[PDB]
C-alpha cells in the first residue's frame, strides 16, 4: 500500500485561535489524496491528548470538529490517514500542522 499526501488547512482563517474560537468548536479540515488513499479512510488527529477522527470524503477532503480549547492548549499536531490497497495491505500517511493561540 502506498502513502499519499495529507495536508491540514489553516486552523481557522488566520491560523490563530482567539478567545472566541477557543470557547467553541472549530472545524479542522484538510486534504488526503494520492497513493492508495480513498474515500472512507480514517483520518486521526491527536490534539491535546484527545483523539479526533473523521473520514476522507469523496473528493479528497476531510473535516473534523474539535474543541477550540484543545486547539488553544496544543499548537502542533499530525493528521494521520490509514489506507488499504486491494490486497488489504495498510499504510499510514501523515501531514503536520501548527498554529498559534492569541
Ligand atoms: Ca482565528
Ligand atoms: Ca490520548
Ligand atoms: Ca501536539
Ligand atoms: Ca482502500
Ligand atoms: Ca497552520
Ligand atoms: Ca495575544
Ligand atoms: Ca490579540
Amino acid at each position: 500500500a502506498t502513502a499519499g499526501t495529507v495536508t491540514v488547512n489553516a486552523i481557522t482563517s488566520d491560523d490563530v485561535i482567539n478567545a472566541s474560537e477557543a470557547a467553541g468548536t472549530v472545524a479542522v479540515s484538510g486534504t488526503a489524496t494520492g497513493g492508495d488513499i480513498a474515500e472512507g479512510d480514517t483520518v486521526t488527529l491527536e490534539i491535546n491528548g484527545e483523539t479526533y477522527t473523521t473520514t476522507v470524503d469523496a473528493n479528497g477532503e476531510w473535516s473534523v470538529d474539535v474543541a477550540g480549547s484543545d486547539l488553544a492548549a496544543d499548537t502542533a499536531f499530525d493528521a494521520v490517514v490509514t489506507s488499504s490497497d486491494a490486497a488489504g495491505n495498510t499504510v499510514d500517511t501523515t501531514g503536520s500542522s501548527t498554529h498559534t493561540v492569541d
